[PDB]
């Protein structure tokens, strides 16, 4: 059973056992100067932004963006599962210009990305909405350990004892990294509030000037209502052993503020007190 195993430490971070087993392959990953890296803590808008980028690269052509599932169009680099997937191999075999997905903390990113001075798009989301999304994802995406109850999972998240480690360190260190490398640092809530503005930021960062009509095509096709029903974007083509959408769909709610439906008032107050302590050494500002 490749599924439901305990996480394994890799350089201080809990990762899937099979990533740890194949870590040298990830560490030695060969980036290319024109790669665009999409980097996120899990559940922060990775799929959304990956689809936006693929739409940009295909000039808004919806059919071209249905050439394969999102997880093949934009490989999850470090995800290697015996018999099932190998993000490193998928990328090695992909013609440029590549779009690369990672969830690695800054300090674990393969050094080739730095040496190639790649452009990186980092997406962050408010911690309370992330932990809710992650709870349901742990349930449906069987590679994860059992999350336990919501209470148990919330405590594990606050302690950083979840896949890819603590949210707090992830977002803070990637934020600091923007001073060293070209990192467009975006917020899920901004994309919710004004997606046109945020896609324009992506276009500027990519040094692309496209017609308004193409921008509007990209906007339309990257909305939640469209993506949730799109089998090339909604993970429903995933092998059933890997993801059970009957437990929770990948495209679950796609809102900001679902935390209010999940947190008790006491959990919220406790989470906030803890949050303030952890985030005091960072300029970061989030909206819930
Ligand atoms: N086009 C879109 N607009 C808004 N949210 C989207 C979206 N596509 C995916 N999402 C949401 O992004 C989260 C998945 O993030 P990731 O791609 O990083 O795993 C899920 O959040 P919820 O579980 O809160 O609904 C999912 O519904
Ligand atoms: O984004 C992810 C994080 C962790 C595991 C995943 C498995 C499949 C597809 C996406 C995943």
């Amino acid at each position: 059973d490749v599924f439901r195993r305990e996480l394994v430490d890799v350089e201080g971070i809990p990762l899937f056992w099979s990533i740890a087993e194949h870590w040298s392959q990830v560490e030695s990953f060969e980036a290319r100067p024109d790669d665009i890296l999409i980097s996120t803590y899990p559940k922060s808008g990775t799929t959304w932004v990956s689809e936006i980028l693929d739409l940009i690269y295909n000039n808004g052509d919806a059919e071209k963006c249905k050439r394969d599932a999102i997880y093949k169009r934009v490989p999850f680099m470090e995800l290697i599962i015996p018999g099932i997937t190998n993000g490193v191999e998928m990328l090695n075999n992909m013609p440029s210009p590549r779009i690369v997905k990672t969830h690695l903390p800054v300090q674990l990113l393969p050094s080739s990305f730095w040496k190639n001075d790649c452009k990186i798009i980092y997406v962050a989301r408010n911690a309370k909405d992330v932990v809710v999304s992650y709870y349901y994802f742990y349930q449906m995406a069987k590679i994860h350990p059992e999350p336990g109850t919501w209470e148990e999972f919330l405590e594990k998240f606050m302690a950083g004892q979840v896949s890819f480690g603590p949210w707090y360190d992830h977002v803070k260190s990637w934020w600091e990294k923007r001073k060293e490398y070209r990192i467009l640092y975006l917020f899920y809530e901004d994309m919710k509030e004004n997606p046109k503005c945020e896609i324009q930021k992506i276009l500027k960062f990519l040094e692309k000037d496209i017609p308004e009509e193409i921008l509007n095509k990209i906007l339309y096709h990257s909305s939640f209502s469209v993506m949730k029903e799109n089998p090339s974007a909604n993970y429903t083509t995933m092998m059933k052993e890997e993801m059970d959408h009957s437990v929770s769909p990948f495209m679950r709610k796609g809102i900001s503020g679902d935390w209010k439906n999940q947190f008790t008032v006491a959990q919220y107050e406790k989470f906030e007190e803890d949050y303030v302590k952890k985030m005091e050494d960072s300029t970061l500002k989030f909206r819930s």
